[PDB]
């Protein structure tokens, strides 16, 4: 079997007090510790998840009653281990996926479906040849329709913005405040509606001290926000999502504990205390959260990431509860492996 | 600060019972979880270590009285996250480094220093365009001088051999027995001397059950060996090294425990029980062991890998003990970060 820390739970079917003996799945055509991007439709009708396959291609899992896997970028387009982040607007017919080339330049994949179209193409951002720090992660927001903002880490480790819109093409934007950890995970959200202008932008990242910190844009410019987590694991995955709950933006910020369990902080008429959403240890690797508002004003959340041993998980927050069933989305060939909980080195 | 599990030690200056509060180093120009290859001179006179920088270039740390960093492969030559494995013979004037291209093909870097030359070049293995499983690791041995064997994981997840020597050029070699875990770390050694022929080859890998297993080549072909670890962490790093002690090959096999501490098993007139060499948790990432036989007859070992938070460590086994203060080799810019143990 494979050994796993006895005090940790590897899966939903682990013993209550940790892992004893169980079977878990190795999906070996998913890149180990793949990046993830995701977007659930604002109606909740369908879901998009993007990830990197073992061969380096970028693939898409689409849910509409069932999951369907497709390939959107061939091997060689993306850095092996590329970060990923996605945009969706129109309200829900125009999709963008940002990634890095093998030369560490910003790249953009476009999917346009307005008026019944089905057009996938390389975006204009590719031509700007924007070199980023090789360990940079990526975030992005959209507002006022097709005003786009891409967030990345520059070679001097500051967070940086690239902008699109108003007939200007892609242009360098702001340098953001703060002292980001080199290689920090980053996640940016827009609290205002997709067609509204100005936006209300929040970004979450890890600082050089290990704390989690918040970027804020409102009219008047960028500043460091009030969200402060004084200590977090080194290079902890971070993902945030926002959707209005009872007409007020509800931010969910997720990161990993030292046990690699998922911690959630909610902003909704103030920040609430961080809370572990379940006690199952995921693989310490990129996660991706997305959310939408139901007709009744309540907010659903989905989180995607890597579960033991290497499977694409889906966690579901629906009608006010985290569902106990944690789904897995098969993306290729798999082998089952016995896992045993072990308390010491030998 | 950054949080670290309280029951684990992040460094040799951690508290005895785990991490409480300490300062550790982030070398951010080292690729996080870089692969490592290494070779110490058979005389012990100097050391070579290869690793991947954050920008994807392959760099070399050479110890000759002091550590000196250089670049051997420009950015763009190697897969981001490439495995690495090295050969040294002549006894010590001919170096080969194997890696993967961004298209998952076997590649070879060559460094020839015979007669005071300084020739660095791409090797002929590149022309074979050997496509491997994208998560393949790499091993290699040399014997009889320039007879070379490169080991990798084929697209069907079997371990495979490519061969060089006898004026034949690079040719496909054996398909090895066993059922390897997709993406397993692998490490191959030659128990016989670099100029001897035939070789006595051993390889170490992880199976689809999670066990660790051993490949054996003697005259007659490949067989699965007696080295069996029934359970190990998923995709545990593995590295082995061999050098003679009292005129008998002493194999050291290293892998990581469930606490990411380094476990050692020695073969020297039989296998000895696995032993934790120290109780400091490294980053669960590639390690590289190398060894030489000192002129006094004892066997020195060096292990390289990633220590908290992201530094290139050197662990030293010398005169029969592991030195307790574990130092790092700087490869670029660094930042110190406070680490706190959390339960
Ligand atoms: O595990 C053993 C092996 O079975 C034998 O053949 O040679 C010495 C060790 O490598
Ligand atoms: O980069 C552009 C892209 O070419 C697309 O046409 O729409 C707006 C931006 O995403
Ligand atoms: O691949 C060859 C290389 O081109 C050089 O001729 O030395 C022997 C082998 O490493």
């Amino acid at each position: 079997p494979v050994e796993f820390p006895k005090s940790l739970r590897a899966s939903s079917h682990s013993s209550e007090g940790g892992t004893t003996k169980e079977e878990d799945i190795y999906g070996y055509e998913l890149l180990y510790r793949s990046a993830f991007a995701s977007y659930i439709a604002p109606t909740g009708a369908w879901n998009l998840v993007w990830f990197q396959a073992a061969d380096g291609s970028i693939k898409q899992a689409r849910w509409y009653g069932e999951w369907v896997i497709s390939t959107v970028l061939a091997p060689g387009k993306a850095l092996q281990g590329t970060p990923l982040t996605a945009l969706l607007w129109g309200p829900q017919d125009t999709v963008r996926l940002y990634y890095l080339s093998p030369q560490f330049e910003l790249q953009e994949w476009c999917w346009d479906t307005k008026n019944g179209a089905d057009n996938k193409y390389d975006g204009a951002l590719n031509a700007a040849k924007v070199k980023v720090a090789p360990y940079s992660k990526l975030g992005a927001v959209s507002f006022g329709g097709a005003n786009l903002r891409v967030y990345y880490q520059g070679t001097n480790n500051k967070l940086e913005e690239y902008t699109f819109g108003g007939g200007q093409g892609w242009k360098k934007g702001a340098t953001l405040p703060g002292d980001p950890l080199p290689g920090t995970y980053i996640s940016f959200v827009n609290r205002n509606k997709w067609d509204a202008n100005p936006p209300s932008i929040r970004g979450y990242f890890q600082t050089v001290t290990g704390s989690l910190a918040e970027q804020v844009w409102e009219t008047g410019g960028w500043r460091i926000g009030q969200f402060v987590i004084p200590a977090a694991p080194f290079l902890t995955p971070i993902s945030a999502t926002v959707s209005p709950e009872k007409d007020f933006p509800k931010i969910h910020v997720y990161w990993l504990s030292v046990e690699s369990t998922i911690i959630e902080s909610v902003n909704w008429h103030g920040w609430k205390a961080p809370k572990q959403i379940d006690n199952i240890s995921v693989v310490k690797a990129d996660i991706s959260a997305t959310s939408f508002t139901r007709d009744d004003g309540t907010v659903d959340v989905r989180i995607y990431g890597t579960a033991q041993l290497n499977v694409l998980f889906e966690r579901i927050f629906r009608y006010g509860v985290w569902e106990e069933k944690i789904h897995s989305i098969s993306v290729g060939k798999e082998i089952p492996i016995e896992v045993v909980g072990v308390a010491a080195a030998l």
